[PDB]
């Protein structure tokens, strides 16, 4: 399945964990992404970038793998905000 605004993921950043994210709608940012990259909202940090599938791991079938606690910060922020509140705005 393609990804949609609202999507929960987790999202691969160079030299970060994979991180607790959501898939952001194109329109909310003036700049557009690329083809086949997505606006990226990060949790806890609330930062936005644009990334493609190969570094975007759904939130259902992963978390059991990446959504551990660690030391990073924003991380464990993140994990709770992805699971009380993921659709909330932060802004």
């Amino acid at each position: 399945h393609a990804f949609k605004p609202g999507d929960l993921v987790f999202a691969k950043m160079k030299g970060y964990p994979h991180w607790p994210a959501r898939i952001d709608d194109i329109a909310d940012g003036a700049v557009k992404p690329p083809p086949n990259k997505y606006p990226i909202f990060f949790f806890g940090t609330h930062e936005t970038a644009f990334l493609g599938p190969k570094d975007l791991f759904p939130y259902d079938k992963c978390k059991d793998k990446y959504g551990k606690p660690n030391k990073r910060k924003g991380f464990n922020e993140g994990l709770w905000e992805i699971q009380n509140n993921p659709h909330a705005s932060y802004s």
